[PDB]
């Protein structure tokens, strides 16, 4: 309807399904980035209405591009997307200033619904009844207590990555992987590896 | 195959919302205009959707929510308001709402909030002031007020003196004076002129 967007995701199939969705609804495509290291600059230059960032872009992760853009006073629409479920990750994109968080696992129709919701000045984030109704409300609060890096170290641990792999992916030292690991294990009140498993399996992460 | 209960004493909105729900094959089980019988009658009929104006008399619309969530109601709850009340939305979201839609901005957001809830997401107003600009501080003070201070505030913007509010909230003039000062302290407003400039600068009405 006369709008445009930039896609920032390095999942080749996801780029296709998003490009097809934006085009099918008359939205122009200024760019398609697969790395964040220039995302902040590209978006500030081309000034697109919509920006779609996968949370797991390499170089600088998806939420980090969102935080920097907002710190640098970018006011346009930003809708974080994920290849995982990552329902707890939605609240963290909230307090960081995003307009949307949609998991590409349930389809592209939530991406377009997140766009029109941001068009109307609203936002389109996952809903966790387990934060207000249930027994896993304490664990959900500890997940909201984590930091931007602690979340990443957690999601990497739940994928089976070692401290060297996490250091290379997050561009930090091995001492910093171990530091994040501890604070993370603390906030979640886990002490052993099995504690983190049953924590993730309880809250389904 | 969905059904809903509408709770609102704005006759122009009851017609506004009943029509929109019928336009999407959503049955209307009950049409309340009262807070005291809300929590009881919702659980008696057990509807999928409950749409509640924040200004309903008796029990505050935010309390119908909190009590329904505390009594472990798992259905869709979508708060609405006659004004804009963007700051009010975050208080609903943290209280367990599936959405907060300002009726000032049309009916199509109600149904969009419903769809967002059906898909497991939520639909709340986006507040750019919280993340970008020079009013990020003031927006946090608004996001820190209590559910009472909120109401005590909004009545002062409306233009109700200390006497009306005490009756409108069914409380003593002394307790009104306590809330007002806590409000005035949290908002860093010393005079009534301060609140006018605060409200106008942050666009509250």
């Amino acid at each position: 309807q006369g709008m445009n967007a930039i896609i920032i995701d390095d999942h080749p199939l996801a780029i296709a399904a998003i490009r097809n969705l934006l085009i099918k609804n008359d939205i122009e495509i200024l760019a398609e980035l697969t790395e964040g290291g220039s995302a902040v600059q590209r978006v500030e230059t081309l000034k697109p209405d919509i920006v779609i960032i996968d949370v797991d872009i390499p170089g600088v992760n998806g939420i980090q591009v969102l935080e920097t853009l907002r710190k640098r006073q970018y006011s346009g629409i930003i809708i974080i997307v994920s290849a995982k479920n990552d329902h707890f990750y939605g609240k963290h994109c909230a307090d960081a200033g995003a307009n949307g968080f949609v998991s590409k696992k349930e389809g592209m129709n939530n991406i377009i619904a997140a766009i029109e919701a941001a068009k109307n000045g609203y936002c389109y984030f996952p809903f966790s009844l387990n934060r207000f109704v249930g027994s896993l409300t304490s664990d959900q609060q500890k997940l909201d207590s984590l930091s931007k890096q602690e979340i990443s170290v957690m999601r990497y641990i739940l994928d089976g990555k070692d401290n060297n792999d996490i250091a290379e992916k997050m561009f930090i030292s091995n001492k910093t992987v171990s530091t994040y690991k501890s604070r993370l294990m603390e906030k979640l009140e886990c002490k052993s590896l099995m504690d983190l498993y049953t924590f993730a399996q309880r809250n389904k992460i």
